[PDB]
């Protein structure tokens, strides 16, 4: 059984996807909510809901409430349009100005949690969320669990001494500190590849090549024939963002001044997407 | 003031060290104790504090009580021999079977931290004591506030799905991942090129070279003259241990089962001190 808690204030529902998710119906508006179960661990959704309380942007899932029982259970607005995921598997493809409207989501929600000092380190399909089954709506970033949050490095305090003890390996990663949320955008990389042309850029399907040496020697899967139908300014983007050398790849701030996303219809559609999602909580203001 | 449930149990007395430590004496048993004053950071005393109370071993230093106030104080057990770095300033000069003898009280120590899963990262003279002003005493490791505790690794957790999201240099890492308490290797190996020499390898003295090009580049200051004097079984376990490659340095392990260290006059005079420090603690056993 649920906590009783939980049964309070919410009526659960069926399953949505999976921790596990489960639709419910909170009492008081007879709205619908989705709960996250996660079973007994506590690290992860600590961070999670720490993270989540803190944060506030359109394209990052907002939490609602939090149950701490005999196992987690946290609340959030429900997602009507369910996983990036489902849009791209079966070689399903997005049309192209479909990827630039949710790619450029992505690209301000990643670019946010970025500006604050917050790395996801899990990015993929299943954790974008599309907020309704219309092919144009808001997305939002979801699962939290695995991010990790920058702070005053151990490495900086350690620089402020003089290294008469100090390892040869620590001074040399100095070069290469700083660059973690790169990660971040590699993963965003592939996102965009798989949704423009319906297939991941590095796999095993018809390959000699282990994952691992495609990956690390940056050599994706070029498809001509799919991505000929695919502009020249996506593919574009796509290379500047597989880049393996992380300082070199593309930050989101760079990703975000491509000529790709120079695309004022797009941007055009997202405001309007934003003032809709909003129109129903918008207090009056003094004029 | 100090606290008073400090004061309830404590006569505070003079200072000894630089936070700062002072003497005070046990009411209850009219024994000398040290008191570690910490200002008001919290993570290094929690951390510290909860490695102290965890670990075990006659060459690392024991926690006695703890306050939490308007400042923090440790209380630990006296080392009335002071700082190792007294006897190695002003050039002076450790005989070298001293050397061996406190060096190898060192590499148990940091052996056994190793094996729990602990790393120092900032041994040298000062943060380690002498239990006596004998020249022939016990060693005992301090001031771990800037320990690291190695855990299961979010890497190894990343290693345990498909990469096809993962971005290059996590999978590069996957290399030279693990090797960090290799760090306190090369410490030790500083200490005791000071210890045996009277100087550091690695200095600004009457050099052009940087002192961040001296230790990546792992080309100590070699002074024949200094170094004659001393054995070369020594000056070849110092060359194990100043490896820049951090996967081909010494461990503990194997300093241990280095020729210099194979000495059977030096275990006998340690495991003399190391009896004659718990004949007072000993209990009867069942024979
Ligand atoms: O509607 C939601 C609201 C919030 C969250 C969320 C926030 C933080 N973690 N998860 C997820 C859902 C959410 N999550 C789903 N599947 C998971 C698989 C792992 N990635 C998302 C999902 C799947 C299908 C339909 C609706 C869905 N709604
Ligand atoms: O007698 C002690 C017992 C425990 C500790 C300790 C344990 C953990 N942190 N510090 C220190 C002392 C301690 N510490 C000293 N100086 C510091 C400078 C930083 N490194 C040690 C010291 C210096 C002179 C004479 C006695 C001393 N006793």
């Amino acid at each position: 059984v649920y906590p009783k808690a939980l049964r309070d204030e919410y009526i659960m529902s069926k399953t949505l996807g999976s921790g596990e998710v489960k639709l419910a119906f909170e009492r008081k508006t007879c709205k619908k909510v989705a709960i996250k179960i996660i079973s007994k661990p506590a690290l992860n959704v600590e961070t999670e809901i720490e993270i989540l309380k803190k944060l506030n942007h359109p394209c990052i899932i907002k939490i609602k409430n939090f149950f701490d029982a005999e196992d987690y259970y946290i609340v959030l607005e429900l997602m009507e349009g369910g996983e990036l995921f489902d849009k791209v598997v079966g070689n399903k493809r997005l049309k192209e100005a479909t990827c630039k409207l949710y790619f450029y989501q992505m690209l301000l929600a990643v670019q946010y949690l970025h500006e604050n000092g917050i790395i996801h380190r899990d990015l993929k399909p299943e954790n974008v969320l599309l907020s309704s089954q219309e092919e144009d709506c808001l997305i939002k970033i979801t699962d939290f669990g695995h991010s990790k949050i920058l702070g005053e490095t151990s490495l900086m305090r350690t620089l402020c001494g003089t290294p008469t003890y100090l390892a040869p390996e620590v001074l040399v990663s100095v070069g290469t500190a700083g660059y973690n949320r790169a990660v971040d955008c590699w993963s965003l990389g592939v996102i965009l590849f798989i949704c423009l042309s319906g297939y991941p850029p590095f796999s095993e399907h018809r390959t000699q090549v282990s994952l691992k040496d495609q990956i690390t020697s940056g050599k994706y899967n070029f498809i001509p024939e799919v991505w000929a139908e695919v502009s020249e300014k996506a593919l574009d983007l796509v290379k500047k963002l597989l880049v393996v050398d992380p300082k070199a790849r593309f930050t989101t701030e760079e990703a975000l001044r491509h000529p790709w996303l120079q695309d004022e219809d797009m941007k055009r559609k997202f405001q309007d997407l934003l003032s809709e999602e909003n129109e129903s909580t918008a207090l009056p203001q003094v004029l």
